[PDB]
């Protein structure tokens, strides 16, 4: 009978086709966003493990059911590896490595510390926040986070294109939030972690610090670390860090503050709560083979290799930044200072949705983004463009500038289509239906395709 | 760096505990029920280029684009789950994002109920899910239970099944929303059309958490819930012996033409289901186990997967009727399903002693409570699970020789047990004594011996 051994080459050919028609597409494209990365081989291995077939419920030393001597060293490895990869010290600070991914680690966090209708506040979502943090319409809650729990979202300045730290500290007096969260997904210039922790400090709140984007940076201190000013931090494994696609939660532990006029010591209180609403509330059975490969990805991150990588990550940002200026361009907050340069569309008669459809028939992936002022929320009047996804490649500043003219050349496509259409719907039907438009499309696109694929790519080579 | 290069070169540490783990459960005996081995096919998917795509949304209505090969993915992932469970696609949709079993049910609360809204599932102790909603005496356990209003209906200790008169009987009073069917530790078949009835009568909708009988259902070796369900969750990971990921199978189209008005009412599942995954409570979907999974349920529609699911069943009977003929009890008399609920106070021994014996000889079971047990700490009972073994290509005469070494594994147990006073204190003297140290030494290695012989699916190494 069927041994389950076979490959899958043989076993299921349809899918066989499907994973190397991806693997072709994210070779011969020009991946620019900011979230994406292409994950190393030796990550790829440990998901693709045994240990897919293990039940270790519960955590190290306390599982559900035994025969878990094995799995508790990968589990306590992935916490001393992630420890170490954002230099920490185990006497000050703990790690959970079990959620399955970035939002779940943060719905842990609010469930962990939060009651039901308790008040967060996050970057709102047009200004460039996640849904996570918390996101509603007029007509309806849509945010998970905005069910459960009572979100007020905190705002940039439109003229600055930041974080409005004066209004964030003004609102909070008033809305008393319990959790306000540092984290951003469309945001060029860092945070004021040390000015968020004050205001949580007066209104008597946490700082969580979603770190998603800038988890790879941080843990080759190419920025300044959140770790110094919040004691909540939450992270995705795969949008910088380059690895599988999990998340971790860091929290603090020991003494908090011994309090002068008792003389006795405060403890954290986290340790214990952080780990509940992991397991058991939210969560169940924990992906042991997500959590090696995270592993893995967090040894690669501790390596010199990975600084150089993410020195070379903010240049390439840079560079694009740069080169986008010198060509008439309007970035969101002027310019970048870490791997993603929020680009502002409205300034040369175009929109995000304009530019996102014709790049990406070009074989180049980029999203679209609302930009301060844009009328139209249907339309964004701006564009996200991220290095790590090919700086990972081994890209450098020339080869970033080389991208910026396929771009500027797809740019020029859109603005003299819109000009020969009336709304969106015309515009994405002309692109497709038009001769001349198609072939000088067709060409652009084989010159991406052709640049691209001499780069290498992590990973496999066939899936 | 290339990022191309092997774990085995690049991380050799890790490299080393893939292979200790990979050796563990080829010399082990896996008698979880929830435990299976994930074939090669499935593995090759799971770590494969398909992490490094975000196709945050639905086919077709991505947040990004550059999505054209992983929508041809997911949607063949749901053609393949509605064939592998047999449904009709005007009927019948199905959600395949979900990242495992626990948030599949999380999605479906959040999808369909208003928090503090009620629901009912099996007590845990009972044999349900933590994710059905349990609570203390002191503090709400389950994430359910917290932000939803949880009431247990039990078993009835006599005859050790669900107990469907007092679950109508209860529900009238307390007016639930939502009734779960499903289980983690029950032999017997769930009465899904009775439960349907309890639902119809106090206006409350049907969740069929199928997790343990998934890849019966799929091989129609048992009675599907589809027929008595609207809405069905299930793990692809514990008879469906695919990667780890979860499903929430939903109908749509029209409900019911209300003769009165005349118009056609319709299904208001689809819309609600799939926003509560994305974009209220997940983010990127893992499209490798999406792939995986769409590798696993093309497994399930084969005749192979039958004839499997069809020695599965034997296996368990096999198991029981053996374990009955050496002077054990069975709750629920025996086992129409995969796994049996064995009693262990009949032989005087608990769960608790039994599994860290077993354990030690390479026998992975988990103790469980037997009906009107309060023990907690030491419940006496225990869970053995088919489908791990079987999926080694595992016979009747085969289980039958597994009970032995089991049989084996209790006897030194007992003469443990009155040898030593607390638990903690059985525990020690399992690994200092010397005289039961040798004794077991020698189980493990004739159990060991046993299991290497049979095959294991997926890689050799890792």
């Amino acid at each position: 009978g069927w041994t389950g051994q076979e490959s899958l080459s043989d076993s299921d050919p349809e899918m066989w086709e499907l994973l190397q028609r991806e693997k072709d597409r994210q070779c011969r494209g020009l991946e620019l966003i900011a979230s994406e990365n292409f994950c190393s081989r030796a990550a790829l291995e440990a998901l693709g493990s045994c240990l897919n077939n293990k039940y270790s419920e519960g955590y190290p030393g306390k599982r559900y059911y035994g025969g878990a001597e094995v799995v508790d060293e990968i589990e306590l490895l992935c916490q001393r590896r992630a420890l170490e990869a954002f230099d920490l010290d185990p006497a000050q600070w703990g790690v959970n490595v079990q959620p399955y991914s970035g939002s779940p680690a943060n719905l842990a966090v609010y469930t962990a510390l939060l009651q039901p209708h308790d008040r967060i506040m996050g970057l709102d979502l047009p200004d460039g926040g996640h849904l996570t943090h918390g996101y509603m319409s007029d007509v309806k809650r849509i945010s998970a986070t905005s069910i459960f729990f009572e979100s007020m979202p905190y705002k940039l300045n439109p003229k600055t294109g930041l974080i409005d730290y004066n209004q964030l500290a003004l609102t909070a007096r008033l809305f008393r939030p319990r959790l306000i969260i540092a984290g951003t997904s469309a945001y060029a210039r860092l945070i004021d972690y040390a000015r968020m922790r004050e205001v949580c400090d007066e209104v008597k709140a946490h700082l969580l610090a979603d770190m998603a984007h800038i988890s790879g940076l941080v843990a080759a201190k190419v920025i300044p670390s959140p770790f110094k000013h919040a004691d909540i931090v939450t992270t995705t494994t795969h949008k910088t860090l380059r690895g599988a696609r999990s998340g971790l939660i860091f929290y603090r532990k020991g003494v908090k503050a011994v309090d002068p006029k008792t003389g006795r010591e405060i403890p954290y209180t986290f340790e214990d709560r952080i780990n509940f609403a992991v397991f058991p509330s939210l969560q169940g059975g924990p992906h042991n083979h997500a959590i090696a490969a995270v592993a893995v990805a967090l040894k690669q991150a501790c390596t010199p290799m990975f600084r150089e990588y993410s020195l070379q990550v903010l240049k390439n940002a840079r560079a694009m930044a740069d080169a986008l200026l010198e060509r008439g361009y309007s970035l969101v907050s002027g310019g970048t200072d870490n791997h993603l340069v929020l680009v502002d569309l409205r300034p040369k008669g175009l929109d995000g949705a304009r530019a996102e459809r014709v790049l990406e028939l070009v074989s180049i992936t980029a999203n679209k983004n609302t930009c301060p002022g844009d009328r139209s929320a249907i339309t964004p009047g701006g564009l996200r463009l991220g290095a790590p996804a090919l700086t990972s490649r081994q890209f450098r500043e020339d080869d970033f500038r080389r991208v910026v003219d396929f771009i500027d050349e797809g740019v020029n496509i859109g603005l003299e289509v819109k000009s020969k259409t009336a709304k969106l719907q015309d515009f994405k039907s002309f692109l497709l239906k038009d001769s001349e438009t198609s072939q000088r499309l067709a060409n652009l696109r084989q010159r991406v395709e052709q640049f691209a694929r001499a780069f290498p790519m992590p990973g496999f080579d066939e899936h």
